[PDB]
C-alpha cells in the first residue's frame, strides 16, 4: 500500500479521499551528529514506526488502500518528552 | 465534506475559493501521572491518557474548522495542515487549517 | 481576492508571480487564569486570542499583497512558536501573485 | 528570480531541479523579525543564483526558538531553472 | 538523484512510490551556544562563514535520507520538508522527510 508526502499518485485516479488519519508516538523522557551514527537504523525509527503504523491502521480500518499529502511533527512534549506526529489523507485507489 | 491534506480534489473541479479555515483546541491539564483533563471542560467532559487527549484535542479542533466551513457555504476543504505547539505550564495546542471550497 | 493553502488555483491562470509575503503578531499576555490579554481589545480564552493574532498577521499580509499589487495569494502557509517566556507567535506566509 | 512557496510556475517547465537550498537568519539579545526573514530569503537566494537557478519553488519559512531569547528563522527551496 | 521540496516532477511521470525516507542530524548545546552571535541584532547563518552555520547538520540529514532511499532502489526523492527542533537540554535537531520514488 502507498504512503507518500506527494499530492497524488502518478498514474492513478483517487475513487474516493476517505478522511484524515493521525498516528502520534511518544518518545522516552563541536559535535553534530547523524541519526544512524554508530546505529544501523535511525534513533528515532521505532518512534517514528509506531507513529505510521496506527495511522496506516486507522486508514486500513477505514476501507483505504493508499495515504496521500503525509506531513511528520515533531515537538518536545512533557518533561522532555519527544512526540512524533504523522498525518495524513486516506483515500482509495 | 471532503477534507484532504492535498492540494486538491483528483475528479472535480474547484468552483470557488471560499476563504481560508482554521481551529484549535488546547489540551487539560495534567491531573496526575499519565492522567489528563477534558479538553472540554463542562459536564460529560472525559479524563484520560496523553494520547487520548492530544486525539481528542485533534478532533475538535478538526470539528471547529469544518463547522466553519459549513457556515460559509463550503463543500470541501483542501490543502489542511496539522500543527502542534506547547503552549503555557505544559499544555499541548493543536491547530488545523485549511482552504475551503465549493466543488 | 483568492487567499489559498493550495499550491495553486484551479481554473485560473497566474500571469505574474510578485512575492513571498508575510505577516505576524504575538498574543497578548496572560491576566489570570484562563484570560488573555488582547493582541477597544477584549480579553478573552487562549484559542479566542490565537485566533484574534491568526486573524491580525493574516490582514497584515493581505495588506502587503495589495500594496504590491497583488489580486491572489497561494501557497499559504500558517506557523506557530512560543516565544518571550509564555506568549504564542503566529506568522502565516504566501504568495503573492496577479490572477 | 521567480521564488514561490507554490510547487510549479505557470506557463514555464522546470527543466533542472539543481538542489534544495536553505538560508538562515538568527535574532536576539516583529521589525526585525521582518529583518531576519529578508536574511533568511536573500541568503537562500544568494545560493540558488551560484548553484545556476532561475527560480526556487516549493518555498518554506520555519521559526525556531534556539535558546530564550535567540529566534531562528529558516528557509528552505528547490533551487531550479526554467 | 533529484531531490526535491516539491510534490512531483515536472516533464516525469512517477513510476513506482517506493517508500517514506527521513534523515537526521543533532547539533550539541555547546554547538548551538556558539551561534549565539546575535550578542548584535539580527545575523545571517552565512555571516563570517563559507557555508551557513547549520549546513554540516542538514547536509548530515539530507545525506541519510538520501542514502537510504537509494538502498531502496529510488532516483529521486519527491515531497521534502525540513523539521527543526530543540531536544534534550539545548540540542537543535534538523530532520528531513520526503518519498523515494522511482521515475
Amino acid at each position: 500500500m502507498i504512503v507518500t508526502t506527494t499530492s497524488g499518485i502518478q498514474g492513478k485516479e483517487i475513487i474516493e479521499y476517505i478522511d484524515i488519519v493521525n498516528g502520534e508516538a511518544i518518545m522516552g523522557a563541536r559535535d553534530v551528529v547523524g541519526g544512524r551514527a554508530g546505529s544501523y537504523e535511525s534513533k528515532l525509527k521505532e518512534a517514528r514506526d509506531i507513529a505510521m503504523d496506527e495511522m496506516k491502521e486507522l486508514a486500513k480500518q477505514k476501507g483505504a488502500n493508499a495515504i496521500v499529502g503525509v506531513d511528520v511533527d515533531y515537538e518536545v512534549v512533557r518533561d522532555g518528552m519527544l512526540m512524533v506526529a504523522v498525518s495524513g489523507t486516506a483515500v482509495r485507489i
